[PDB]
């Protein structure tokens, strides 16, 4: 009989611990439990606040961190940054607890000091600080800058408008780096602008069915106008969608260091009234033919750290453009 | 049974889950997160200590805030090549993730066949990085019990690392050879525990009256208690106690017996509060488990887990004066030996 | 005839010396060349200033050092600490002379002008400096601490109200340091409020008339009440003649580095018509039968030499009268 | 009446100066100053020296520089970098001479120790120093690297073979660093492989009648094969043919340091019926009508400085060349 | 007489050159090509301002243009330029192919004008760039008096008659003349001290027996025995060492001070056009020892390498030997 | 007797004195604090600072080699204090047999603690210049023959480097001879007390063979009392030129009276005067040009002194 082990568990626990457990008690802490230790991320969600339902945060390997901070949050002015190692916040241990207690925590009623410890790699001690979609046309260069801090509605148009500004350059710049990510869709969307034939992205998991696809079409006017994409480790989901869609339809030249592997489809449905669970569904997959997550996105070129000449990676990618203009020129 | 609370999550799980894993995986997983919910020492498994029972490097491992630490690095052992210290968190081990494990699981992968070499990956205070260590095993094994006397003056001090083989007969002899000390230096740093007998022992040389463990579960039967008898022959003799983070259990009893009854003088840093057994069990048919059934507490009425000894004197670092650690305590222990001349 | 010799040795240089000398100045300068030559303490006094009658200046092994400033005047603030070897004041060579005369050169007005240079082991250099009684309670401890500014008249009768004022019976810490002494009535009615039996200390000399002694009376309501010496190498004569019997009595236990001994009495007796000469006649004898001259008292405790954290000697004090406590606790 | 200022002049210097001066050295020393504030490449030889007639010595700023070594020279034991200006020559003074006078004090017997002092930017103080054609293939990936250091014939037809044996790459690594380079035949043989039509170089003066034109024919069998050729200070005349033949032409991505602008040629003619000077009377021409002469071709990309990640100037290239290699493959 | 040699290269070079000339542009070339290398203080005036119209000196050390010495009034001695700098460019224009007559024309001009000239300082490795927009002193502590030249002709002869007779506390002078390009022989009315005893102080020589001025002095100087002691450096120069030769060989002075090396030349004007003319260096000036100052200069006897007095140590050596001196005078009297 | 004001001291220090004392033991401290008022007073020791300080050691002797400076206190010998004797007693405890192992203790200027060391005429002619530089070893007999067959040999030098430093001095006569080479004419030194009689003078003849010839003097605190002779008839005759630093004035000379075998007081009865009215105690010979420090550039005084000895050699050729 293989209907024994849990009945045998939980008898010995209600009944020989050195506190004393109900049902109620043992199920909350075995339901969670078992969401915690099955997969990445998982949570359960409370009744109450069913109703409903600072820095973006990532689980990596385990440890909490913080992926990719805003500039909009008091903590990068607080002196934040990505890759930081987030240990303790208001003397709790952050080895176990979700997300959903850190955006409680972090965000809501202001002016209220939070002291939040964080861990860094560069440095031994742990810090403490008291803490609280774009297109340019960049001066003395004729050729574009794309500048995106996350995948936004409404943002196809803007950027199809701000690439109508200067047709006759031979390259643009994309700013990737730093970037949490978005939404699938809008990420496809953009990238359909630099491509033509093919499949966007394929979002396949284990079960035949709902296996959303998104195709290439013919409204890319931009299908031979050149492209470097600048990427780092901060950048993850979508970023490595377009980064995706773009390297594998060898229509860009991928520039700046190894990007971290990430990002999965989940969602809320009430199985019950009182409880609510997060799991993680299906995966993102690229036109390669490889999933996101196991490794990342290896860039072609790796190298690590007015305003152009500020940044050795930008120079790289001016000097990628640059190339392609040449070829361009040569062929025309 | 009341299965169902369960059964709906794991049917939803084994139905809309990006793998297809067994039942038996998913009822271990839930099992294990009953286990990280409720403690932090026990380990549900199968395979247990049904045919175990050597040897071994001399580590030990503890849980603080969430991570292994070693804490008694051994002479005997060869862990002085490595330079092993305390206070280094458990990162790695055999250049793998050992993010999250229980502690049982490190003893048994550092037990195993001695002379071979083992990777150490561990993040020191003030070091930046992860810091590698090679460490070859041994078989060579020698506790560290002395007795020995302190410079110009009567008083002594003597040396026990551990809790072993009963060596109670042996300080009750050191003690009684040179009855002539108002004084003696006893030292349990360096010691995070061992028997509980030994401990008894030991401590009910100081006590001659009263309770001196007790321990207990929420169920009043088997509220197991030691009670010190007559026996005492050092009832009157003063003594200075050293403690700090490398002792626990069994080393916080008598730190607990002194302490709370005046009878010694407590210097040095906050302990290590691992108050409590692990003992094995079965739960099911062919399957054993370690979970905690009762704690043991203070004659104060206090337990040793849940904080931790607290030393009275705390100060952090010719032995005198290589530590301040132990000149505070030769200090302490002369104005004692004053007094009693005093009273004399 | 060894007096003859001095017929011999003054012919010869009252007759064919370099310079006229008469009866007058080949007597004063043997008088002088006597005293202050017998013992570093004697010297002599003119009866013209008998009928008249900042720091402080010891001769430590014949070269006159400084032992302990006053922070009423700025020559504390000067920065002369103790073993300072003063080697010249007032532009002029502090080769060999009475302290008698270093007062005169620098106590008086406060207005008046000096200027000293003192040759410190620390600084090669000779540096140059120009110069123009309560109880308190400690924080977190149920012990207090007591200074004394000096061991001038009606100075017991205040200590004793202070100690009478808080009924603390667990322990008390004692300062000494910085205290250069006083008369012995002073210090013995200070320190009968802790010695109850035997003699407190006995005066002896080789005369066996006047060899006073002060006995100690069963009127002590301290005789249990814990404290630690708080001494140091800037201690000397009425801070050691009175605190040497607490640990002849075994009533104490001193913490810090070697004292010093300035435990000889003296006085001025006239010796010719307008002539006065100050020996130092006798001794003081501590009760074990050891006089302070000139070792001061033996190490106890190995030491390296809000306000209690800020010097290390009072925390090692502070320990050893919390063990003081811990045992009346136990007995009691 | 116009033909006697010079007479004057010459007859004044030659009856009121400090010595007796012949009229061969006053004519010698006119046509001297004549040849040096002509031009900066003259000399004067005479019947004796004509009939008898390692290192790099080139006019810059004034001052002459040693551009750089031979690796198969002994020049490589002695240490002999670019960046240095000779100061002296075994100790003498080394203003003002022509360049012959230190090409002929440079050649000689091979192993002859020569003392030579030089002027290095990085040094303080001048020092004394002493004087006593292969195909590689890139890790990683198919392209290669290539090197010519001999310029001799069939050289042409080794690297046409080299270039043949393996044309998996899409794309190929050049440098002209280290490489004067000499005749301009073998300089336009070696250029003709990257171009196939058009003009390569030319070689003309304001005399019409011989003005050589050399024009690539269709024979070029890496017209469409991407090129990054890698120039600096260390490269002049014969090649730089090379880099204006493919910078104006847009076949290849030329990045590096600015070059040196020797172009033009030198060759002796006689001038008197027993005097001969050495005169340049033709200059280079690059394809896009410019010339070499005094401005040096220009890199497109500058920057200064597993192979690879050692010297900036070849990771430069190798990004331009790998996004070339992506623009093909996104071409076909 | 005959243009044979050079004719053959102008009607040559005229044709076959590279470049298209004109005859006029080649005789001015050759002209100048021949005077600017015949000696290094030779050169063809074309067009400057003397003839329509009509700040340091830079001397040519071994051929190359160097400071020589900046004045105080100036703002080139607050651009902290100091003497044996080699100068390599002036306006963004090198200096290594021109005279000394376009360095000093380019230096004048109108005030307030940050004129950028680039030396190469040996003490450090890159080139500094800088925009450059007689009196007798009572030293402290010291009955000597301080003399300080500003140029040379100012020290000849006057100071016997009315500089020197009204102050005869004057039993010692610092003579310096450290940094003094040099000056004339005779032309000066101010403070004109003296010291030279008598006889031959400078001649002059070469290849014209004529105008072959050899000052000479006589009996007429009573200073002959006022004790001085001389300060020299590499800044002195020409005339200079015209009087560190006449003391230095009538052994009326010790030279102290470091090895100097002078430019003792002269030079004349000969018209080729209307109003301008060319130079070049014919004549020299000689010591009275039968020797002249270039090259190699003169040695002081004295080599030592660098409240006022008490801030230099070689004006201490100097008033060392001066109040040996002293001492000497006060033994003989 | 007529000492009754010492008597009554005596009677005092033997009656209500801490210890009993033997009536000898306090005759001599009472001869010794008479001796000790009135007045101050291998290796050489003189009063600095109120402490014996050692001036320069022999270059003979063991010290030589043994790092010996100037600017050191006497602060112990042989590990035992002494702050304050007569230098009688140093100059006993040194004098002996040679050879003698002995620990002395100095305090030095430049070190953070006092170490401690177990201490166990030629004329040379300077290159490219007719000048010579000369140095004196020793003050002791016969030794002014040398220094004229010395000079005489090479007569050809218009100025001598005369070094005093590295000679502490002799007895008076071996220096009034030695300095009567430089002047010709007027008194060289007085020996002199309070008493008129027995007043010593020594004056120079014309013996003198170097009147004329140029000399510059090095003086410092190298050079005693017993040497400063040559430099009080030069410096104030106007016979050379001094240069260096102040020198050591000890110049009164004192006479042995004996109080046993090998025991005896010392008192100054004679004082030394220069030819000027001076006296070089205790003051010293002040040079005229002071400095504080190819075997000329290694050292600042030699140069000085070369250099006024140049310009005296110049002034010298303009008057001939």
């Amino acid at each position: 009989h293989m209907f024994s082990r849990f009945s045998n568990v939980v008898s010995e626990i209600e009944k020989k611990y050195v506190d004393k457990i109900s049902i109620s008690e043992i199920m909350t802490k075995a339901i969670e439990g078992l969401l915690s230790n099955l997969d990445a991320h998982s949570a359960y969600l409370n009744e109450k606040k069913f109703k409903e339902f600072g820095i973006t945060v990532g689980m990596r390997d385990g440890v909490l961190t913080v992926i990719a901070p805003l500039e909009g949050t008091p903590a990068y002015k607080a002196g934040v940054k990505s890759g930081d190692n987030i240990l303790k916040i208001n003397n709790e241990s952050t080895l176990s607890m979700s997300i959903d207690d850190a955006i409680n925590l972090m965000r809501g009623k202001p002016k209220t000091p939070i002291q939040i410890t964080i861990v860094r790699k560069n440095e031994p001690k742990p810090l403490v600080f008291n803490i609280i979609v774009y297109v340019k046309k960049i001066k003395e260069t004729p050729y574009l800058y794309v500048r995106v801090s996350g995948f936004d509605k409404n943002v196809t148009k803007s950027v199809l408008e701000g690439l109508k500004a200067n047709p006759k350059a031979k390259g643009i710049v994309l700013d990737l780096r730093g970037n949490p990510g978005g939404l699938l869709n809008q990420a496809v969307g953009l990238s359909n602008l630099f491509i033509k034939e093919g499949v966007l992205v394929s979002q396949k998991g284990k079960n035949k069915e709902e296996s959303l696809e998104y195709k290439a079409n013919g409204r890319a006017p931009y299908t031979n106008l050149p492209i470097a994409v600048l990427v780092n480790g901060g950048s993850a989901s979508a970023s490595e969608i377009v980064a995706g869609a773009l390297q594998d339809h060898k229509r860009a030249v991928i520039i700046g260091e190894k990007t971290f592997g990430k990002g999965s489809v989940q969602m809320l449905l009430p199985v019950n009234k009182d409880e609510a669970i997060k799991i993680t569904t299906a995966r993102y997959y690229l036109p390669s033919g490889r999933t996101i997550q196991a490794k990342g996105i290896t860039p072609d070129i790796v190298i690590y750290p007015k305003m152009i000449n500020d940044d050795i990676q930008l120079k790289t990618a001016i000097d990628s453009l640059k190339t392609w203009s040449i070829v361009d020129e040569k062929m025309d």
